[PDB]
């Protein structure tokens, strides 16, 4: 089963999950095996935290049962692992608001960016209409290109001036989905490196102009993340989530990369939960996550 | 993949997957829609029991979501649908048996002979050593089909005389197929449904006779059932599996039947592991069932 995700997840699987079981053939447990695994989980970008959560677990379940080849330990690991992704499985449900309002952040890159454009044509599929808010008012290309998307596939697009404030464009959106009758309103952010202070003051400004038009808004905080980056997700998530508050994350371009053991950090480091995940080009390759078939995908030999 | 499934899938995809995108559009979610989509799953043949399970599922799961738009039904029946495959999506494994014994069974005309000369000819390619037993002793034609496969691969091919007891050919079959170290044994049956007890009876003395030589034989009970035959398949697999118990499901035909949706009816009905999927006559055509890759191309849009 879950063919698609196994082979999505090739790379990842040669060294976690399925990967495990070279690992263990034939050795005993013993110190040398946790470190060896250790490594491979490091490896792997589990995250010097969330890997020795682990060890420590695996370690204690092994001596406590008395196990004695290597080989029992891959249980243990898919149970492990497991109940981390499955503490972060819930999906979003954006029904029942008036514009229900997603604020996109996160860093510049193709995975924001694309990230809005899926889930807009998915709602869009799903019979709601999207309106789409260009707060990234200081890169003139970015806010074009969002404009020219958004013409592409008649979208509406809110955009103001190069330097243009973000809260007060992001306000005006959320006032034009609501004057007409916009189901969900999607509003991108800036993404800058340099000075990351002035960028978080600069979301929590957004995030207070809202509650003059709704208290309930943002209903989402969503993260956008690149798999392909190992530990600068976690990083990156750790800044957002301090500064702003996050509610969902998607984790993007887990196809063909080796660094997919990301999402066991993110799941474990944050406990929020992973709305989607991207694994392939096409629209409906944006997933909505399930802990179980990613677990299963990632840990079953068979395809 | 499932960009390639698309084509052969695409008279089957008028009726369910992409061909519910017509029945909700614009519309809202009450009885009268899922009278609708029941009407909709039952013409493509997936069966009154497993229809309503679906309606039932979708009726709940748009309650408890809080949905508006019938549109937004569309991924729930993905998901739903889509469940129904997942839970018999387990691959066949034939490794690690000496041999690993494939009991084919099935009625007369659904093609068992030819299937497991592809699936014999597949096996070979990947490297495994195979042999076949001629279980359907009465039918020389059979038997030939299966010896012509056997030559062409230099494959050994079991078979006695016309009229021979088929629990002894396929006897004589798991002996040699021991002494010969072979990774893979296929046996053919007989297929008449006219006495139905007397085909059921003849395939249990098989497999009690399998079970003197190895009791984990047969490794594999696989049913082979044609989809252009709408719920015939789905009647044949419910007799052979209540009488002989199967482990493994061949679906062939699929390509350009309107019935295409019968697959939901076995998997449901039965939840046994559908192995193998045809989509056309060639040996290339018979793939590996992967129920991702069916649901994907079933409702791409
Ligand atoms: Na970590
Ligand atoms: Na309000
Ligand atoms: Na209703
Ligand atoms: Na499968
Ligand atoms: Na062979
Ligand atoms: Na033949
Ligand atoms: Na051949
Ligand atoms: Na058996």
């Amino acid at each position: 089963g879950f063919a698609r995700l196994k082979r999505s997840l090739l790379k990842t699987k040669e060294n976690l999950g399925s990967g495990f079981i070279s690992l263990f053939r034939g050795k005993k447990i013993d110190d040398d095996l946790f470190e060896e695994l250790e490594e491979q989980l490091l490896i792997a970008d589990v995250g010097v935290e969330t890997t020795r959560k682990i060890i420590t677990n695996l370690t204690e379940g092994a001596s406590r049962k008395q196990l004695r080849d290597a080989e029992a330990l891959y249980g243990l690991l898919k149970e492990e692992m497991g109940e981390i992704l499955a503490k972060v499985d819930e999906p979003l449900n954006v029904e029942g608001k008036a514009p229900f309002v997603i604020l996109m952040v996160g860093v510049n890159g193709v995975g924001k960016t694309t990230t809005i454009g899926k889930l807009a044509r998915q709602f869009e599929q799903q019979g709601k209409s999207v309106m789409l808010a260009a707060g990234d008012t200081f890169r003139a290309a970015a806010v074009e290109q969002l404009q020219v998307w958004g013409q592409r596939n008649n979208i509406p697009v809110i955009a103001q001036h190069t330097g243009a404030d973000s809260a007060s464009v992001i306000f005006d959106a959320i006032q034009a989905a609501k004057a007409r009758n916009i189901d969900v309103l999607i509003a991108d952010t800036a993404g800058r490196l340099q000075n990351k202070s002035h960028l978080m003051e600069e979301l929590k400004k957004i995030v207070r102009v809202m509650k003059k038009l709704d208290v309930e808004a943002p209903h989402e905080v969503m993260l956008t993340i690149d798999a392909s980056t190992g530990q600068n997700a976690v990083s990156q998530a750790k800044l957002f989530h301090e500064a702003v508050g996050l509610t969902g994350i998607t984790l993007t371009k887990l196809d063909g990369t080796a660094k997919g053991g990301v999402i066991f950090s993110v799941a474990d480091q944050f406990g929020i939960p992973i709305r989607y995940i991207g694994v392939g080009e096409r629209i409906e390759d944006l997933r909505p996550f399930k802990a179980d078939d990613f677990i299963e995908a990632l840990f079953a030999r068979e395809d």
